[PDB]
Order: structure tokens, then sequence, then C-alpha cells
């Protein structure tokens, strides 16, 4: 590459193929996204070059030469997926997990005030470090792009129930519908929606939250993919759910899964949730 050097392929992204790299001039090593393929796109993500926090993965260049797109961001050595993957025979340390949804509630407060979603998020795009930071990657730019940028398998699982129902616009909450997926993951050492069909992952949701009605969520039935014929579930416990996790775990998760989406917590209101009221900041055992 004329500015960079290669030093290893990282994988497919849901944009695209993803590297990790060295700024020429600088020596930097960075991760270096290649859009795969639109002049809106540079300009509102090259505002997204100024959506700048500690818990937000920092966009460092917006490169677009010989008519194709790379994306270069703050290198982090893990993901989340991969650290759960690692960390399945004891499960991620209470603290650990506390100290995560916290940090990543700060990340999604302060996009959400700058009115910027980000949609799509998933374990593989919640980055770390060594330091016990977690950092969300690749925030607005599904809004940019949005929307056929890969052929590899898209998961649902943390997919909000809006947006399985066909709802063609998004709020906040699709953000907050995700993170508390991500929660219950981490206690759980298991997806609590592990969806392999936009139908499969709407009734693996149905079948533990019990299937919405007009009471829960006044306009679900008016909703695009509703049908009346969707089956009649019941709603289970959360208690059942995410053991070992607290009661105040329990109405925190709760209050992030709600159908209506007007009626899910935000990220703000999250932060000041009875759950983190001994959170800490502890160090990751991390093996890179
Ligand atoms: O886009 C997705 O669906 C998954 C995905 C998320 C982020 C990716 O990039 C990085 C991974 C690790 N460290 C980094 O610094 C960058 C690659 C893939």
């Amino acid at each position: 590459m004329e500015n960079f050097q290669k030093v290893e392929k990282i994988g497919e992204g849901t944009y695209g193929v993803v590297y990790k790299a060295r700024n020429k001039l600088t020596g930097e090593v960075v991760a270096l996204k290649k859009i795969r393929l639109p002049s809106t796109a540079i300009r509102e993500i090259s505002l997204l070059k100024e959506l700048n926090h500690p818990n937000i993965v920092k966009l460092l260049d917006v490169i677009h030469t010989e008519n194709k797109l790379y994306l270069v961001f703050e290198f982090l050595h893990q993901d989340l997926k991969k650290f759960m993957d690692a960390s399945a025979l004891t499960g991620i340390p209470l603290p650990l997990i506390k100290s995560y949804l916290f940090q990543l509630l700060q990340g999604l407060a302060f996009c959400h005030s700058h009115r910027v979603l980000h949609r799509d998020l998933k374990p593989q795009n919640l980055l770390i470090n060594t330091e016990g930071a977690i950092k969300l990657a690749d925030f607005g730019l599904a809004r940019a792009f949005l929307r056929t940028y890969t052929h590899e398998v898209v998961t649902l699982w943390y997919r909000a129930p809006e947006i399985l129902l066909g709802c063609k616009y998004y709020s906040t909450a699709v953000d907050i519908w995700s993170l508390g997926c991500i929660f219950a993951e981490m206690v759980t050492r298991r997806a609590l929606f592990p969806g392999d069909s936009e139908i499969d992952q709407l009734f693996r949701i149905f079948r533990t939250l019990g299937t919405p009605d007009e009471v829960v969520w006044p306009g679900v039935t008016s909703m695009p993919d509703y049908k009346p014929s969707f089956p009649k579930w019941a709603r289970q416990d959360f208690s059942k759910v995410v053991p070992p996790l607290d009661e105040d775990g329990r109405s925190l998760l709760s209050q992030m899964l709600h159908y209506d989406p007007n009626k899910r917590i935000s990220a703000k209101a999250a932060l000041a949730h009875p759950f983190f009221q001994d959170v800490t900041k502890p160090v990751p055992h991390l093996r890179l």
C-alpha cells in the first residue's frame, strides 16, 4: 500500500476486510478498514472524525484515493467476543462485567447526546485493551453507508424487535436493546437470542419475553412485518433467564429489554441505576 504497510488481515468486517497496518510516515499501528464498493457517506463519516470519547474507537482518518475508501481507526488488541470465549470456563468476573457495561453506557450516552446511533452493536465490535477500557467500534457508520457491503452471514442476535418487525426507522433504543443482550451474554456465558433467521430471531425473543401485544407495546400490531398469526408465548421471569445476576442487574436488564423502544431505559438513566452503586474499573486478564 502506498501509505501503509500491512502487518496482517484482521478479518472480515461488516463493511469490508479489516487490516492491522503501520502508517509509513508515523510508524503507528492502526486498524485499516477497506469499504467494499458514494459522495454522501464521505462527508457524513468525516463528521465522525469529530465524535471523540474514551469509550469510542477513535476514527483517525477517512482516505478516499484511487476511487477506493478506507477508514483508519485506533487499533485495539482484542474484542469482547474473543474475550468471552477465552473467559468461558470461569466467566468474566462480575466486577469486570459491571465495569464493561458502565463504560459501554458512557459511550452510548455520549454518541446519543450527539444524535449518532450505532444500530449494529455486537460483541465483535466492542474492543478491549489491557488497561480495563472497552470501546465501541463503528458508531455512525450504519446511517452513513445504509445497505450491501458483504455476502458474509450477518448476525441477527442483537437486533431490536422493532427492526425485526420491519420498522424502517431507528432510535437510540435499538442500541440499548443490543447492549442488554450483550450484558445477558456476559453474565450467563451464552447468547441470549441466537437466531439464525429473522423469524427464528423474533420467535426466540417472543419465547423468552412473551409475544408482544398492544398493552405492552402500543402500535406493535400495525408494524410492517407483524402478523396476527404469530404464536402467543407467555413471558419468562428474568430470574430464570440470567441467574445468578442479582435483582439490581435483573431490574436494569428488564428496562433495557422492554419491547416498546420508547419505554427502554436511556443510556444516561442506566448509568444512574442502583446496579452501578459499587462499580469499579478492574484490570482484565488479557492473553495476546
Ligand atoms: O465489523 C464486524 O462485524 C466485526 C469487526 C469489528 C472490528 C474489526 O476491526 C478490529 C478488530 C480488532 N481490533 C481493531 O483494532 C479493529 C474487525 C471486524
